[PDB]
């Protein structure tokens, strides 16, 4: 007879359905719960999920956090082979990370921001050539995955590109570290993909 | 040790999600335990799950921008609502100015984005919220010859939403964040609808 339940269907169940190719069974198992839970207290989703529109600082907090310490694996994704093409993949790479990391301390500021936005582009071309300059040491019938994860890289770059122009319209934060810390993830798995079919 | 088998990326879970679970804890149990159990058992399993799921709420911010918006509009419906079915001028005067003040409540969305007019509507708001609570002092003193440890809750509690709404208007010129208004008004209208129940018993 009222709309207090409107949030759970139209916030809760499409943060879950989208969560789906993420873990399939754990958005299950906590529709199920919120829907149970509003069932016997309607009104209780919507107050919780006030409650964590309430807690913005601390998350954007959190996901500067998160960014900052996006920035350093060393021991894990690392090609180990000493050719030039490679080493120079690993340190266009680590310098990408490196900039991508620092956008939370240099966001504020609007100068200091601008220089910040050409160096990433600057970071990202010079990873690019040095991922098109190792194409040549694979056997060229042999490229399908490295040449996937370069095109998902491209689509994570535009993305993040794309959440720029919007943050200068918005003003809003959470979006640029969000995007730069799943270009970091991107780059790491160049890395990976990269180190793997070698 | 706990804190350091934990995942960095799990942190929004203590730092977000057990406070919301401790403050539904006071008023219901099952429901808090449950709902932190699901989450428990789903961060270890996946660390880094609370994390996106924040994130998706956050990102669905307009759906409920435009929800809390909606139930404002809406209280002009419902304006007439709750009045006390009581003919002496006490009780005239306190479902005029209970009505007065939903009414005034519910065109803030209209208001809100032209600073200019929004200026003079919160005056307005602070004239009706006095002259209600001027009439309830005057009812509260006729009509006390039973419940006071109810009562006493009401009023007090009608002046604690009453001044976190004044507050809200300060951190919106700072903020320029209007579901924080919207939410704090529709609060005020359910605790104006609680002082005209809380009355008629």
């Amino acid at each position: 007879t009222s709309m207090v339940s409107m949030p759970l269907y139209a916030v809760m169940y499409p943060v879950f359905n989208e969560l789906e190719r993420v873990n399939l069974s754990a958005a299950q198992t906590l529709r199920a719960a919120f829907i149970k839970a509003e069932k016997e207290n309607p009104g209780l989703t919507q107050d919780i999920i006030m409650k964590i529109l309430e807690k913005k600082s601390v998350e954007v907090n959190f996901t500067e956090s998160l960014l900052r310490m996006a920035a350093d694996d060393v021991e894990e994704y690392m090609i180990e082979r000493p050719e030039p093409e490679f080493q120079d993949l690993n340190e266009k790479a680590r310098a990408l990370k490196q900039i991508l990391s620092k956008i939370p301390d240099e966001i504020n500021d609007r100068v200091r921001f601008l220089q910040t936005i050409k160096d990433i582009a600057s970071a990202i071309k010079e990873l690019l050539d040095t991922v098109n300059n190792v194409f040549k040491k694979y056997q060229y019938q042999n490229r399908r995955a490295l040449e996937h994860q370069k095109k998902e890289f491209v689509k994570y770059s535009k993305s993040f590109s794309d959440t720029l122009k919007t943050y200068f319209k918005d003003g809003k934060a959470i979006n640029v570290f969000v995007s730069a810390n799943r270009l970091i993830h991107q780059t790491n798995l160049i890395l990976q993909t990269f180190k793997t079919v070698a």
